[PDB]
């Protein structure tokens, strides 16, 4: 029990030769952990479900910057396009030693106007989704590979109205992580999951409004200054690259004693 | 803003003429919550899906300690029993002061093993079924009204095994609750999340021992013994009285500046 | 099936506080003296502690009376262990026992993390932590076997919005650590151990220092200030009163309060801070 | 769009601690000692504090230079404010500046509620938080902008079942709360606070208490101990080891723990406790 895990030393932190997949990684977080992940020798397998164009961009970018790459189509409200994309997978690189379930959607609604579609709608991509691809990740990674999930500042935030659907979908995850962390450990499995604050993506310009009071007729500009003075003491905007570079710790050595938590990511963020 | 709200003295824990509705009350917490808070002075409409006879005989039982009550039958796994259930009720006594979210079911498995029947079976019950309860109890109560819902352990434990299904729809619940708090606070009604340990109940029975490292050959007298000793340093098991009572507190005046939160009812466990 | 004994009466009797004895510490001000008040008004006989407040102290010990139940004084400094065991000694010589113990007493304090002395941080520290837990340690050593032990917490405990208030908060942290590590030891006694967290409350410490939760509230009027509470730290929209935090109290003091050990319950209408 | 900046380097440069300049408390042993080693091994320049441990403190220093890096060690004990004045103007003098702050410095306790002294008390709170709290103003004052600042923790903060551990608990507790409210107090320098809370982890404040949180442990072997901890503490099934600690800390102090302040972060491997 005193034998070392790893080396010593900066060589660590090192996710050369590693080979991870990420969950709608043709745009925004997803986008970014695939390619940080490559920057820092990565393999990477992109998966999209619509963002066709998106997702070869991505491909591209990451073999122009060193490591190999590719793309794979799955709808994550789909069992069974889950059960082939891990399936294709390790047919591309042969192994899979990390993964992150990324994709989700977002929505906002007073508990009162709630319609069933819409509470299934998302529930099935951000929680029933992750569940599922957390299951045949746990089926196909390495012995001591990685499973980072994407929950969100909103599992326990205490302020943000009309929002229990999308909130209560991200709440979930954090039980999850717990619960999972203790059945993948049987193959030596870390389970964790980021929780960022609000983070600049295509998402992000859709409804960031909603997350400030009075905010429908702020410019862009505006918003912006909002979220950096309101939802940070170190007065800046959260971007991709914060969230992916946590992503890459945990998937090291690094985080070989991190299991079973919930890292947030939000610049000191109160909401 | 120095008014004092509702009465000072004893009298604020009164539930003296008040009209409450509980999901599954024919069994287990439910048939207690209904019958305690049947004895502080509340009419009751016990809700059932499938016990039939078990609820007729708790409407008896509540009727012979000296208030009124009536059955309403309805499965939470389809939204339209819950919005027809609710114009029952209010046709019944004529209003709704409170609404106890119970109805739920168990279940147990590595998470390799979840199929996405037995995933949606849970969610659509423990979940889907409680927040739409919530919706259909906005619309319908009385302002100043209250709305408990069912959480567990479970949502934060962090040693028990193939678990993460059920946990993970109960961790959602604490969520709800600080986002429902804020919605449904434009009608001056409080929303909490009570998060009992073991309690003994038909549940209870049937896979108590699956908490249990090697209990499968427990006899009943050893799993109280285990249940006592092991989740409490009161050295007893919980009982459903023991949630009824926190129900009926949270029901009163004086719970009226607790919302938004999550109370835990376990006599000090450690899971 | 000895576990199948129902613990306490059924019904809203247990909710009752009658013929119980209890302490509360910092009883002649604030919360502490509306605890002191409702729990009388319940059928407690309450002992009324305070510092300094004495024709406070004394003014609470008369209306608790003439409000139907008894009730006496004691001085004592949290800070000083001594005056705490004495002040324990002489509650029991009063009434005979002791069913309920509210760790109420204590001071605010602000500053940027550069500023604060160590004489400042001691003077916190001394009072709302090291004074809370040598309340508790006699608590336990005094109750009743089934006894109660409710301790002072706060919202800032866990709040991530107030600047400048590191040693306050902290202080007030630790509480919610006691409770969960003092409900295993003080068990062998059935007694429960639970820690109440109040959001603002209107007292005389929320009088003097509530506008520096307020970003730019230096200026703003009693009127305004009040109104800024209601609408921003609460969806109800409504000011934190003694009442709302006394009532809790009492329900934690019961029977009903049974099963609800190690837990810290946040009472501050929905607040986000 | 000024928002649009990415904060530091793109790629596995950002994970580089290279010529920065740190500071650990009780560097001479344990988890402090691995956190200055590892800090080393990643390029930072290393001040070893140590309040007993002289010889020891020596061959941390020692071992940092043969490894490539440069180090001196500053004998400071915690418990006195005005050690810790000098010992980071001291700090300063040596490299020049400091980017790095790693509170690690702590002691244990065990001891029924009713069995704590006020000595013990105190003995356990003005170096685990007292000092902690102190070490970080001078922090504040003292590194660069853009720095950081590590407090440690531990699982006792938030633990469920460990009997007769209130004191320890208590002081550890208050560290999480201290770290939200630093966090907004020291970003005015752009400097990101957060607490590590490790598990059980072998070390020699192990090797005195380990027993002590194991149920009826008292004549278990220290192979029968190591077992326990590594089944029972962790589905991994293993026991913590400073190095994991040591690499969490590296992560923080670096460009990849830039949007990552007011945090806790457990590494203890899944345990429940
Ligand atoms: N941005 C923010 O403020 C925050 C975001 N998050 C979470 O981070 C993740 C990414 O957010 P962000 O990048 O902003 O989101 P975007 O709206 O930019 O889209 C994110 C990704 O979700 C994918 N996706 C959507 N539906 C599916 C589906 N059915 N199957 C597979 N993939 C799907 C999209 O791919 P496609 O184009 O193919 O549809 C896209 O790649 C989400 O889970 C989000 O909830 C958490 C906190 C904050
Ligand atoms: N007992 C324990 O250890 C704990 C239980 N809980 C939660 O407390 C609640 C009650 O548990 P417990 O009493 O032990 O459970 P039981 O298994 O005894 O049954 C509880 C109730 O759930 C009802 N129910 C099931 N399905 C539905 C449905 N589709 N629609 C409406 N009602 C339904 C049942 O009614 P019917 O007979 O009509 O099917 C029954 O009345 C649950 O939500 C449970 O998860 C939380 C923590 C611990
Ligand atoms: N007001 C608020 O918004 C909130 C308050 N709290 C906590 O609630 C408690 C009381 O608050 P509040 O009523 O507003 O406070 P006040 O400032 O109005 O008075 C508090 C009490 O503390 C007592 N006290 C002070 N020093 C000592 C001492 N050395 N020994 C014994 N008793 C002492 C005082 O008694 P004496 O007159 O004799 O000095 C007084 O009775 C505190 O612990 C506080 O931190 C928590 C959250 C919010
Ligand atoms: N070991 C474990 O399992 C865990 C430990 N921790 C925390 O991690 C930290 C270190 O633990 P660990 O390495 O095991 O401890 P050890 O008992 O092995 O040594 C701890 C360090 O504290 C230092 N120290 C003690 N008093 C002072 C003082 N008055 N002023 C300055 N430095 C002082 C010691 O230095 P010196 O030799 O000079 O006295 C020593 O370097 C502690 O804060 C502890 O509470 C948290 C969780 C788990
Ligand atoms: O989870 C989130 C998705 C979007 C978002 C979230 C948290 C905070 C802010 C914003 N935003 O879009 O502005
Ligand atoms: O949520 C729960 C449902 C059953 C249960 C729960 C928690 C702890 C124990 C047990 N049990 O049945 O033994
Ligand atoms: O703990 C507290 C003491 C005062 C206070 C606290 C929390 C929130 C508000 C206020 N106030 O005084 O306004
Ligand atoms: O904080 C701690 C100090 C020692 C320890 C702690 C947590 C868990 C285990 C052990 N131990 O010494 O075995």
């Amino acid at each position: 029990y005193d034998a070392i895990p790893g080396p010593l030393g900066p060589q660590s932190a090192s996710l050369e030769g590693k080979v991870a997949l990420v969950t709608g990684a043709g745009r925004g977080i997803g986008r970014e952990m695939a390619m940080e992940l490559g920057r820092r020798g990565c393999k990477v397998i992109v998966n999209y479900a619509n963002s066709t164009e998106s997702a070869e961009e991505v491909v591209a970018a990451i073999k122009k910057n060193g490591s190999d790459a590719a793309c794979v189509k799955a709808n994550v409200g789909v069992v069974e396009d889950i059960v082939r994309m891990f399936e294709e997978a390790v047919k591309i690189f042969g192994k899979l030693d990390i993964v992150c379930s990324n994709s989700g959607v977002v929505s906002f609604g007073h508990v009162k106007d709630v319609t069933p579609e819409e509470f299934d709608r998302v529930f099935t991509i951000n929680t029933r989704g992750q569940f599922f691809v957390a299951r045949e990740a746990y089926k196909h990674l390495e012995i001591g590979g990685r499973l980072i999930l994407m929950g969100s500042i909103t599992g326990q935030a205490k302020a943000v109205p009309k929002h229990a659907v999308y909130s209560g979908s991200k709440g979930a995850i954090e039980t999850f992580a717990r619960c999972m962390a203790i059945d993948m450990a049987d193959k030596k499995i870390t389970v964790n999951v980021v929780a960022p604050g609000g983070i600049k993506t295509d998402m992000y310009h859709a409804v960031c409004r909603e997350y400030i009071p009075n905010g429908e007729n702020l410019s862009n500009e505006e918003v912006d200054e909002y979220a950096a003075v309101q939802w940070s003491p170190l007065r800046r905007v959260g971007l991709p690259i914060d969230i992916a570079r946590v992503v890459c710790f945990l998937a090291s050595n690094d985080g070989g004693w991190v299991t079973g938590k919930v890292i947030g990511i939000d610049g000191g963020a109160c909401m």
